[PDB]
Parts: C-alpha cells; sequence; structure tokens
C-alpha cells in the first residue's frame, strides 16, 4: 500500500484512550525540534491540511536539559495558559539553541517580559495551580506513550509519525509528506 504500518508511521501497541486527536511533543533543547519549528514549520503545515477547527495539541517534555528542561515545561504551561505560544516559541528556541542566553528560570521569564507579558501576570501564572495542572497534563500525555524521543507526533492515541521513512533532500517535499500522512492517519 502507499501508506504502510511500519513505514510512514507505526502503530501503538497499547493505544491511549481519550487522547488529543493530533498531539505533538517537543523540547526547546531538541535540535530536530528547532528545525521542525523554525525551518520546516511542521505544526503549521499539518494544521493547514486538517479540517477547520481540529484540535492540535503541543506539549513540552522534561527528559532533555535537566533542571532547565523542567523549567521550560512549566514555562510552556504558562504559555498555554496565557495563550502566548506564538509569541514565545521562537525566542525560547533561539534563546536555548542559537544565542544560548537562556540559562536559568529568570532568563526564561525575561523572554516572556520582552514579548510583552507583564511581570505580575507571568509570576501569577507560573505559581498557579492551573499551571501545575497543565504541567501534570503534559507529563501524563508523554507517560501514556512511554515517550523517550522528540520531536514526536501521535494521531488519535493510536499512530506515531515515522519521519525516518521519508526523503529529506527537499525540505518542502518532506513537510508535505509528513502533513499528508497526518491527514491520512486522522481519517483512519
Ligand atoms: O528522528 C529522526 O532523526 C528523524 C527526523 C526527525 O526530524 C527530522 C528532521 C529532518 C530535517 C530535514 C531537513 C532539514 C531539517 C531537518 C530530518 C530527519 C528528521
Amino acid at each position: 500500500a502507499q501508506y504502510e504500518d511500519g513505514k510512514q508511521y507505526t502503530t501503538l501497541e497499547k493505544p491511549v484512550a481519550g487522547a488529543p486527536q493530533v498531539l505533538e511533543f517537543f523540547s526547546f533543547f531538541c535540535p530536530h525540534c528547532y528545525q521542525f519549528e523554525e525551518v520546516l514549520h511542521i505544526s503549521d503545515n499539518v494544521k493547514k491540511k486538517l479540517p477547520e477547527g481540529v484540535k492540535m495539541t503541543k506539549y513540552h517534555v522534561n527528559f532533555m536539559g535537566g533542571d532547565l528542561g523542567k523549567d521550560l515545561t512549566q514555562a510552556w504551561a504558562v504559555a498555554m495558559a496565557l495563550g502566548v505560544e506564538d509569541k514565545v516559541t521562537v525566542p525560547l528556541f533561539e534563546g536555548v539553541q542559537k544565542t544560548q542566553t537562556i540559562r536559568s528560570a529568570s532568563d526564561i521569564r525575561d523572554v516572556f517580559i520582552n514579548a510583552g507579558i507583564k511581570g505580575e501576570e507571568y509570576d501569577a501564572a507560573w505559581n498557579s495551580f492551573v499551571v501545575k495542572s497543565l504541567v501534570a497534563q503534559q507529563e501524563k500525555a508523554a507517560a501514556d506513550v512511554q515517550l523517550r524521543g522528540v520531536p514526536a507526533m501521535f494521531v488519535n492515541g493510536k499512530y506515531q509519525l515515522n519521519p525516518q521513512g521519508m526523503d529529506t533532500s527537499n525540505m518542502d517535499v518532506f513537510v508535505q509528506q509528513y502533513a499528508d500522512t497526518v491527514k491520512y492517519l486522522s481519517e483512519k
């Protein structure tokens, strides 16, 4: 067949009841994740190929970067809670991987301040129990699939994207193939 279990995707052996339809995991420490966001724009190209209004969910992970990796999962929970993901994704990736100016939780906060989130608003969110619940949710979703690498994308708790089965000689063709595979899976 054109799409085959074990080629463009693999099938979870213990599927996850009630999972987000389209669930992406990343780390701001992850070099391929930087490529996925800043160079390939995977999440945006996937969204443009799914029906209007569908739920794409994107969660950060703890297992890269030690202490700061866990701070970034909490900061990502702040970003989700305040709805400022689009304002802080680029400066966080660049601050960790390009300029290497993010070295502490305070440096992460500066990214939000510079992006126009008020200090009191950031700190209140950082310390909130709503943000604790969002951290818990990110952790649980990664645990549900025994996640040990990023970037990763899951469709309906059932299918995991397998980009290692895709020609990457042309960036645009690769992104298309990835997006079309998500569409195909979501229609399964
Ligand atoms: O898990 C793996 O190693 C496979 C994989 C995950 O994300 C990728 C991105 C590219 C890429 C291609 C062109 C430009 C920039 C990045 C290539 C391969 C992979």
